[PDB]
């Protein structure tokens, strides 16, 4: 079975045997083994890595090496022949807001992140890959099939650097290769406060004593705060509009500015943190800075947990929610709190829930301005459309009153992500999220679809007709088979996302299981979980399960009309109510009468 505890690139520094708030890094949540959950650890393996050479070469690296006796089809071919469509008409979800899609990506970003191998940006590494489409070491380029329009227009490939792997990063050569999770595995707002201690206090207002996060001093949203601007030049948010020179946002998470609505969701959360930390100096004026940061950090944490488990997961998982996430029976410190390698592919069902356009809505939820609807792809690394063109209230109104994309076996991923993705260093709106997600299953040595069906106790099809029956779809099945030649070779991402959806959910049985088990684990293995008796006082708890995303909007924007149930498809006048009609976070039980 072998390797016992390779624990290299980490400063070990041990634990603080009480510290009534979590570490920034996730360390010390588990007392038996303190690294469990922590960031800059290997993603857990639910099943063994599958590589060409059984060590680190991804399937389809060496042309004349099969997988179960067949070549693997090019990622981009799969993307083109299965994942593509033209007609955005009739593709939206009549019963899920755009908030449904946005929260997905919020929670996802809190849980897992496998950054690329740097290994030098003062090298051809970037050139030898993008420019010459040469496969080598960490350069794993997405080759185009023949008849591909990008042949005519871009080149022979689109760049792809393999994901960060533990012990070194300098090539390792003995046991199966394991990618890193650079955020804390715990639902702990790590995407707001950082997963490394350095960044964590950079994000903080140390200047004053009040316990705030650093807010923007260049620019404001009426009275209301923006995220601080991100140092690093080069900036991609600058690059897409050279004229506006509005750089990316600096959040706890580095993907914060990937698209306007996620930077938007980030901007609700900072505001809430500060809002919490004023109310506390209001009620507990003796409490110092640290105590106001951490005690606010603690509430926002529980807020993310409730919304997710109470509002989000029940409408992702549906019928299968109770089967996997039965009621809370308290902290089981034998539960693995870690994100699994497979879960970081399971959670990308989200990619099929992203619609082709984002609107900005006025106070009567009508086109704010003449350019109110925009193509998704203009909004990658787009920060200027926020500070120079209406703030967040009009984007939040969109989120509330526009709909998420329904996954459709025939219309999987909008060409806004499948042809027009911008990547932070490549200067063209010209990449393919879908082909990337497929190259990446291989990079991360993922087991085939059947292995994972196997894992969730579900049939393993070997035949076209066998596959028609599970996907409940003839032509989807024919194509998969024509490309993969066996269901054993189908990449977990696309495999999983081809299954019809479970009753009252937005994922299939295979995904429901993988996702179910993980949210089960991330709740049960968390020592700092909000419902874990002792973490919060019972009155604090009685206040907390009255919180609403509606409520989060009301206190952190100049928006006054909000739905009760912000994830269901909600129409203006009717399904919207006044903010006063909405339960608020009563922090009276936080009052410290130490005097
Ligand atoms: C642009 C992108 C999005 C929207 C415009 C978007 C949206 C989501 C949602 C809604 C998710 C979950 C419900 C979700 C999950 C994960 N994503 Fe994804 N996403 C966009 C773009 C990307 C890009 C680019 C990546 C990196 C792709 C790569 O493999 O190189 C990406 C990743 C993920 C991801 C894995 C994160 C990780 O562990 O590294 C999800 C769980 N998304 N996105
Ligand atoms: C710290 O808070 C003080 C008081 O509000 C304020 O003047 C200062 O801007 C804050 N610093 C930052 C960068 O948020
Ligand atoms: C860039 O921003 C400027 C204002 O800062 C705006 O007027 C212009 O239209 C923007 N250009 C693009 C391509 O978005
Ligand atoms: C705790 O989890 C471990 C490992 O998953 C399991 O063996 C055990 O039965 C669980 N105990 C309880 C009380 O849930
Ligand atoms: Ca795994
Ligand atoms: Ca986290």
């Amino acid at each position: 079975s072998w390797e016992v505890g390779c624990g290299a690139p980490v400063p070990l520094v041990k634990c603080d045997e009480n510290s009534p708030y979590r570490t920034i890094t996730g360390d010390c949540n588990n007392r038996r083994s303190p690294a469990l959950g922590a960031a800059n650890r290997a993603l857990a393996r639910w099943l063994p890595a599958e590589y060409e050479d059984g060590l680190a070469l991804p399937f389809g690296w060496t042309q004349r090496k099969t997988r179960n006796g067949f070549r693997v089809p090019l990622a981009r071919e799969v993307s083109n022949k299965i994942v593509g469509y033209l007609d955005e008409e009739g593709v939206l979800d009549q019963n899920r807001s755009l908030l449904f899609m946005q929260w997905g990506q919020i929670v996802d970003h809190d849980l897992d992140f496998a950054p690329e191998t740097e290994l030098g940006s003062n090298e051809h590494s970037k050139t030898q890959c993008e420019e010459y489409c040469i496969q080598g070491d960490n350069c794993f380029p997405i080759m185009f099939p023949k008849n591909d329009p990008k042949l005519k227009t871009q080149g022979k490939c689109m760049p792809f650097f393999r994901a960060g792997f533990v012990c070194p990063t300098p090539p390792y050569q003995s046991l199966a290769r394991e990618q890193i999770n650079a955020v804390t595995s715990f639902l702990d707002a790590s995407l707001v406060y950082g997963s490394e201690p350095s960044l964590a206090s950079r994000l903080r207002n140390l200047s004053s004593p009040l316990g705030l996060m650093a807010v923007n001093q260049e620019a404001w949203d009426h009275g209301l705060a923006y995220l601080p601007f991100n140092n690093k030049k080069p900036s991609p948010c600058e690059f897409i509009n050279t004229t506006a020179r509005v750089p990316c946002f600096l959040a706890g998470d580095f993907r914060a500015s990937e698209q306007i609505l996620l930077a938007t969701a980030h901007t609700l959360l900072l505001r809430e943190h500060n809002r919490l930390a004023r109310e506390l100096k209001k009620l507990n004026p003796h409490w110092n800075g640290e105590k106001l940061y951490q005690e606010a950090r603690k509430i926002l944490g529980a807020f993310i947990q409730i919304i997710t488990f109470r509002d989000y997961l029940p409408i992702v998982l549906g019928s299968e929610m109770q089967k996997w996430i039965p009621p809370y029976q308290g902290y089981n410190n034998s539960v693995d709190p870690r994100i699994s390698n497979v879960f970081t592919f399971a959670f990308r069902f989200g990619h099929m829930e992203v619609p082709s356009t984002v609107s900005r809505l006025d106070e009567n939820y009508q086109p704010w301005g003449p350019e109110a609807e925009l193509p998704l792809h203009t909004l990658f690394f787009n920060t200027w459309r926020i500070i120079k063109d209406g703030g967040i209230d009009p984007l939040v109104r969109g989120l509330l009153a526009k709909k998420s994309k329904l996954m459709n076996q025939d219309k999987m991923v909008t060409s806004e992500l499948r042809n027009k993705l911008f990547q932070p260093t490549h200067k063209i709106h010209g990449f393919d999220l879908a082909a990337i997600n497929l190259q990446r299953c291989r990079d991360h040595g993922m087991p085939g679809y059947n292995s994972w069906r196997g894992f969730c106790g579900l049939s393993q099809p070997k035949t076209l007709k066998g596959l028609q029956t599970v996907l409940k779809n003839k032509i989807l099945a024919k194509k998969l088979m024509d490309l993969y030649k066996t269901p054993d070779n189908i990449d977990i991402w696309i495999g999983g996302n081809a299954e019809p959806m479970v009753e009252r959910g937005r994922v299939g049985p295979l995904l429901a299981c993988l996702l179910g088990r993980q949210f089960q684990q991330i709740r049960d293995g968390d020592r700092f979980w909000w419902e874990n008796p002792g973490v919060f006082t019972e009155k604090q708890r009685d206040s907390l399960q009255k919180v609403s995303f509606s409520r989060l909007i009301c206190d952190n924007t100049h928006i006054t009309k909000v739905p009760l149930h912000a994830f269901q498809a909600n129409n203006y006048p009717h399904d919207f109510v006044d903010c006063s009609t909405v339960d608020k976070l009563d922090l009276s039980p936080w009052a410290s009468r130490e005097n």
